[PDB]
């Protein structure tokens, strides 16, 4: 297998989803900070280049009608990554793509919170992508965690799936966002929520012909600033373990994360149009939208009748190892520190990545 960049349109064949329907009958959401004007141009570039049918989009101002929904330039890169990866992974079509735009003028974390809130209150997107986060402890300190979890709980109860990136700072989320801190480990919010699916990151290897070859932990070491780039993983210091997680024995009574993982290494990352320019981008910010696109196909396959799938993932995969690619090699730390991947569920990658056709069949026979 080879480490290389990938067009989003290749993820269905890498993760075994070509024989499933596209997401044409499922509506998908994406949370952003600020506007997406350039993003929408970039998205036009993407569908046209790949010869795809255009995507029906909507943009929503989730807060004050006088708030700041101007484009954030660095932001467009994320929303680019998110939207192109979702649509590629979905097999090239979604019913509609909604951009839930957070007000940039709002106080504290209130803009983001209202954006989560509008997606939930409208209840039209079945799956919503969240490619962002920060130190859960900071979120806890100022009341943001409590506020946002109420909203995710409502989502789960109404059958909506929020997908959240686990982080890109490995075990060192709360140390200046990724600076090595020896044996001191932390995690990112909102991934640590039990009411969302947390998606970690892999190093993705492919055959010459482009088939799946294997996956190791995402960990590309330190940048020139001294910051670690690797998959977020561990357990929450605040959130209690949901009981479906009890099948992972020998772990504390806390929410363990991530749940599942997909491609995240920049070296094996996605090729994305940004301000008209193709760039090779990675992170758990990529793995999450790959899951969202794949999961949107299974909804389309099941008349969008699949509720919040955490409990089901844990029971099905623990009893059916063929449903996933089990990551077994690497760590999400530095200098000897960090968690190591291993047989079955582990802290850097969770259950690993999903084999979609096999999951599809399982659901055929057993429901989800
Ligand atoms: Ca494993």
């Amino acid at each position: 297998g080879t480490a290389k960049g990938h067009n989003p349109t290749e993820f269905p064949t890498i993760y075994d989803a070509s024989s499933a329907p596209t997401a044409a009958n499922t509506t998908v959401g994406i949370i952003t900070i600020g506007g997406v004007s350039q993003t929408l141009q970039d998205l036009q570039q993407f569908t046209s280049a790949n010869g795809l049918a255009s995507v029906n989009t909507q943009t929503i101002q989730t807060g004050s009608s006088n708030g700041d929904y101007s484009d954030d330039q660095q932001g467009q890169g994320e929303w680019d990554l998110d939207s192109q990866s979702i649509v590629g992974s979905a097999g090239g079509a979604v019913q509609q793509l909604l951009f839930y735009m957070a007000d940039q003028s709002a106080s504290g974390n209130t803009g983001l919170t209202q954006a989560f809130n509008q997606a939930v209150s409208d209840n039209v997107a079945k799956v919503i992508n969240v490619s962002l986060g920060w130190c859960e402890a900071d979120a806890n300190a100022d009341g943001t965690l409590q506020a946002e979890d109420r909203i995710f709980a409502t989502a789960a109860a109404q059958g909506q799936t929020f997908s959240v990136s686990s982080g890109d700072e490995g075990v060192y989320e709360c140390n200046n966002r990724g600076y090595p801190d020896g044996s001191t480990y932390s995690v990112s919010w909102p991934a640590s929520s039990p009411n969302v699916i947390a998606v970690g990151g892999t190093t993705l290897y492919t055959t010459s012909a482009g088939a799946y070859s294997n996956e190791t932990v995402w960990n590309e070491g330190l940048d020139s600033n001294g910051k670690l780039w690797a998959t977020g993983g561990g357990y929450s210091v605040y959130e209690s373990k949901p009981s479906w997680q009890s099948v992972v024995s020998g772990t504390p009574g806390r929410r363990l994360l991530p749940d599942i993982s997909f491609d995240a290494a920049q070296g094996t990352g996605a090729l994305i149009y940004n301000y008209g320019q193709l760039q090779q981008i990675g992170g758990t910010s990529l793995a999450s939208p790959i899951f969202v696109g794949l999961w949107a196909r299974l909804q389309s396959a099941n008349s969008n009748s699949l509720g919040f799938p955490a409990a089901s993932f844990y029971s099905a995969i623990s009893s059916t190892p063929s449903l996933v690619h089990d990551v077994k090699s690497g760590n999400n730390g530095y200098g000897g520190y960090g968690y190591n991947a291993g047989t079955g569920w582990d802290y850097p990658t969770g259950w690993g990545s999903l084999d979609i056709a096999k999951l599809s069949a399982y659901i055929r026979s057993n429901g989800f």
